[PDB]
């Protein structure tokens, strides 16, 4: 009946392994069954109850590799299990669901920028790929809003983008829409409230705080309170009406900081600390594992 906020992955001075769970009523963290393959930069979301990791970077003594994988863990069971892997591999992926099918964006493959894009089938256990992108996005943030994909931000190669781009699945076609007011790569974008929601990011200058906020009937983004901590590389998921923002990297140092914002008070607050630092972790909400 309940739901937590899952975590998995993540980086701090290598890839890591971890499944955490936190629950922000009783404010715990659970530790649950490790990924198979540490992996950084990868995202998370859910279908059907399940949680998904998808794609990624194993970052490690021993050598470092870019992931394809999608990998599933069942709360029920406390067990991942793998499913088909993408085309290619995508570290710094951002995913969207839409009527239950999973799209991977962008990402990138060693010195390959994604502009490409798959769709994956879970009844099937399928990739496809779709139309590419307009733009080849690292570190893009993705959300989903009336059945609509929107890719927000990212870096080209050699440009970090403020632009946002919006996939009509039927179709099959992106289409830019309006650009943000700052240019962020490794944001955490993320719908709440019919609205998405662009936090955080890197504009290769400085770590960025500000969030700013993307209505559809408008056409136009407005900022709104910023967090306050700056983070790039951060986790953000939607639970019970707010957002939370985990971890991510300041630029000095791998944070442990949660931080959750109100809609109705447009305000931020800190509200737990994960039990270790780092960036680059997926993050999706599903119900809580059965106790066994
Ligand atoms: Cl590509
Ligand atoms: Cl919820
Ligand atoms: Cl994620
Ligand atoms: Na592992
Ligand atoms: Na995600
Ligand atoms: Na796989
Ligand atoms: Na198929
Ligand atoms: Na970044
Ligand atoms: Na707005």
């Amino acid at each position: 009946v309940g739901r937590l906020i899952y975590t998995a992955g993540g980086y701090f001075r290598q890839s890591l392994s971890y499944l955490e769970a936190y629950n922000p009523s009783d404010g715990t963290w659970l530790r649950l069954a490790d990924l198979q393959v540490p992996r950084s930069g990868l995202a998370g979301c859910v279908v059907g109850g399940l949680l998904y990791a998808v794609g990624g970077r194993n970052n490690s003594p021993d050598g470092n590799t870019d992931s394809s994988a999608l990998d599933c863990y069942n709360p029920m069971t406390n067990q991942w299990s793998p499913c088909a892997p993408m085309s290619v591999p995508r570290n710094r992926i951002g995913v969207g669901v839409i009527d239950g099918h999973i799209y991977a964006v962008g990402g990138s493959h060693g010195c390959i920028h994604h502009n490409s894009v798959e769709r994956y089938e879970p009844e099937r256990d399928e990739w496809h790929l779709v139309a590419p992108m307009l733009t080849r996005r690292i570190g893009v943030g993705v959300a989903v809003l009336n059945r609509l994909l929107y890719a927000v931000g990212g870096f080209d190669g050699t440009n970090r983008l403020n632009s946002a781009e919006c996939y009509y699945p039927e179709r099959n076609e992106w289409r830019m829409i309006t650009a943000m007011n700052t240019i962020r790569s490794g944001a955490g974008v993320c719908v709440l409230h019919n609205c998405i929601y662009a936090a955080g990011g890197y504009d290769g200058q400085d770590q960025l705080n500000s969030v700013e906020r993307y209505d559809v009937a408008t056409a136009t983004w407005t900022f709104v309170a910023p967090m306050k901590h700056r983070r790039s590389a951060l986790g953000i998921t939607v639970h019970q009406g707010r957002i939370y923002v985990l971890g991510g990297y300041d630029g000095h140092t791998f944070l442990d900081s949660v931080e959750c914002y109100d809609p109705d008070t447009d305000t931020w607050s800190e509200v737990t600390r994960m039990t270790s630092g780092r960036s680059g972790v997926g993050v999706a909400v599903t119900m809580e594992p059965s106790r066994k």
